[PDB]
């Protein structure tokens, strides 16, 4: 042609600076969500390119491969973190989850979640990578009876794989634990009136002639 003159273009993908660009029967690049040879290809509405990484449409999340512009379903690591993806709709989850009966959770930021939170079971743990012998990071696990310590604060488990809350002194050691934190008080606190001590690197109650500053 001559420069500039707006040629005949169908139905082959246009890179250009490296962006893409999608063409439809006619000669006019096409805007929104595209369906070719099953790919579910997104453009923008005003720019007519293709995305490049996490891309919220209006509300959900999503994410597309670098290089290749194609959504991509299940477990996508971008950036550092953890994310998982609807099969179907492939939409980043919101909250515990049943996938493969493992009962993973997440926030309402899609990263996955360390620690133990307030579930519709219970307070359930979830673990990090290669603590179990085969767990995914973020995956419910089978810890049973035993002390576990993330980042200074201390808590306690039972046979049910649960996290307690109540009082439930073992070996004559009171460990108290927080009605919704599910975490042992340390220092002051006073419960119900009354007044109690735990220490700072343990958290059990100190009893006897024991001085403070």
């Amino acid at each position: 042609n001559i420069e500039g003159q707006a040629i005949v273009y169908q139905s082959k993908f246009l890179t250009l600076n490296g962006k893409k660009y999608y063409f439809d029967n006619d000669s006019k690049a096409v805007t929104g969500w595209r369906i070719i040879n099953n790919e579910k290809y997104y453009f923008n509405p005003n720019n007519a390119i293709a995305a490049v990484g996490l891309q919220v449409i209006d509300n959900n999340k999503y994410y597309f491969n670098p290089d290749t512009a194609i959504i991509s379903k299940g477990w996508q690591t971008v950036n550092g973190s953890r994310y998982y993806f609807d099969t179907d709709t492939a939409i980043a989850f919101n909250g515990y989850k049943t996938i493969d009966g493992k009962h993973f959770y997440f926030d309402s930021d899609c990263v996955v979640k360390i620690g133990v939170f307030s579930t519709s079971n219970g307070f359930e743990y979830f673990a990090p990578a290669n603590t179990y012998n085969n767990n995914i990071e973020g995956q419910a696990i089978v810890y049973q009876s035993k002390f576990l310590t993330l980042n200074g604060k201390k808590y306690y488990f039972d046979n049910n794989s649960k996290a307690v809350t109540g009082l439930q002194t073992i070996d004559s050691k009171k460990y108290y634990f927080n009605t919704n934190t599910a975490e042992a008080a340390t220092g002051w606190q006073t419960i119900d009136g009354k007044k109690y001590y735990f220490n700072t690197n343990t958290a059990e109650a100190a009893t006897g002639w024991q001085t403070i500053d």
